[PDB]
C-alpha cells in the first residue's frame, strides 16, 4: 500500500501494488496515470 520505502522509484505494475496488497485510486494514477482510465478501472477494484 506505498509504505514510502523502496517500491515508489520501480516501474509500473497495478497489481504488486495495487491488486496484491492494498491501494489509493492516487496509487493507479502514477503508474496508469490516465485518471479517467483509472476511475473506470476503480469502480471494479473498490468498494
Amino acid at each position: 500500500y506505498n509504505s514510502g520505502k523502496l517500491e515508489e522509484f520501480v516501474q509500473g505494475n497495478l497489481e504488486r501494488e495495487c491488486m496484491e496488497e492494498k491501494c489509493s485510486f492516487e496509487e493507479a494514477r502514477e503508474v496508469f496515470e490516465n485518471t479517467e482510465r483509472t476511475t473506470e478501472f476503480w469502480k471494479q477494484y473498490v468498494d
